[PDB]
């Protein structure tokens, strides 16, 4: 409608990472429409915080997409929409290939028929599988070990072939462990059920869980527990705005790791929570979770070099403080 402003469709905008990206996009001057089926996102946060149009529907719904891309002009699509429970992807892969692969292919075909040729894709370091070096560079081989990682790898391949055939320009982002919350408490992680370490740590401190389980204490790690590269969701949002601007200025297709290049062990994260909250956190040492590699850390140099991305909230204390502020308000 307004004659200058770029118009962005954000699928999965009602979820964790996507809501923060929508806030940064609005605040950087883009018109945003959200497409989300609300299977895990939250309408109330879109309506009362993001204040953008919400289209409730499925990325795999071709008749809906055809109507949507005809009703309004879009310069680009950002695709956060997916299922991402790794254990359920092993249990029930059909649903994961349907949602994550078929749903993305349907979205891509509708885009091409509407002549939208700019795409930003939420991929994952689960596509690497067991790493051989660390920090992991973008050109490390990709041998995912669960169907979730395989679905994300399949889409990365589809995007490459769609570039060759149709000129689709896409930025693929391989996130590491998204964490944190909007510094002002407006938005944060709200997964039901919650499985991620940092929310579970903080809900233990809040008395909403009775203890935190540590999955494995015998890894080939300095302190015996798994190491992960936690990356603040405001920092991920910033890379999306930069990626978007990079493509509107005619960037070629690119893949970037989005991590800090620093890793924290499970123990360090529990310690970080004990200091930020000042509360006691009952800990229980349990067996390994199947398929957890000991250490996953991502090199963020390419994104820093090519997009000028500088993560602002790299310290675990920043990350855990913001999350703590959100969980006290949201999960009262
Ligand atoms: N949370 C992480 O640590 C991070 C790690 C790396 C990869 N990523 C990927 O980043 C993306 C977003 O991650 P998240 O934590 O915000 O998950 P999320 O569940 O909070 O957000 C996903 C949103 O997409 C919606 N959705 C799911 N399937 C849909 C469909 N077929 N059509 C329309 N909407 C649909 C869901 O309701 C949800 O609002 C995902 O693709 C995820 O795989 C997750
Ligand atoms: O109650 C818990 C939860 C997690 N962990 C451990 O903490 C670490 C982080 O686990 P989690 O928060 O579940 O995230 P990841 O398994 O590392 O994977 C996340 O980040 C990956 C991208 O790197 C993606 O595969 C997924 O979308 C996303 O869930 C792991 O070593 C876990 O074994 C625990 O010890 N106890």
């Amino acid at each position: 409608m307004s004659p200058g402003k770029p118009s962005i469709l954000v699928t999965g905008g009602a979820g964790y990472i996507g809501s923060h990206t929508v806030l940064a996009l609005k605040q950087a001057g883009y018109d945003v429409v959200i497409l989300d089926n609300l299977v895990y996102g939250h309408r109330d946060l879109v309506e009362k915080v993001l204040q953008v149009e919400l289209v409730v529907g499925d990325t795999g719904d071709r008749p809906l997409l055809d109507e949507l891309f005809k009703s309004r002009h879009f310069d680009a699509v950002m695709h956060f929409s997916a299922y991402a429970y790794v254990g359920e992807s092993v249990s029930d892969p059909a649903k994961y290939y349907r949602n994550n692969v078929l749903g993305t292919l349907t979205l891509l075909e509708a885009m091409l028929a509407a002549s939208i040729n700019k795409f930003v894709f939420s991929s994952t370091c689960a596509t690497y599988g067991v790493p051989k070096t660390v920090p992991i560079p973008e050109d490390h081989p990709q041998n995912p070990i669960n169907p979730y990682g395989a679905t994300k790898l399949m889409v990365e391949r589809i995007l490459a072939d769609f570039d060759v055939a149709y000129g689709l320009k896409s930025v693929r982002f391989r996130y590491f462990n998204a964490a944190g919350a909007n510094p002002d408490g407006l938005l944060g992680e709200d997964h039901n059920p919650e499985t991620h370490l940092i929310p579970l740590v903080l809900l233990t401190a809040l008395g909403k869980r009775k203890f935190i389980s540590i999955f494995g204490t015998d890894y080939p790690t300095p302190d015996g527990t798994c190491i992960r590269d936690y990356i603040h969701v405001n920092d991920l949002a910033d890379a999306h705005v930069l990626g978007l601007k990079y493509l509107l200025k005619g960037g070629d297709s690119e893949v970037f790791n989005l991590g800090n290049g620093q890793g924290f062990s499970v123990r360090e994260v529990i310690a970080a929570g004990e200091q930020v909250t000042g509360l006691p956190i009952t800990v229980e040492e349990c067996d390994r979770r199947p398929g957890d590699p000991p250490s996953l850390i991502g090199s963020g140099e390419k994104a820093r070099k090519i997009l000028g991305w500088q993560p602002q909230y790299s310290s675990i204390k920043d990350i855990v403080s913001h999350a703590w502020q959100w969980h006290q308000k949201r999960h009262q």
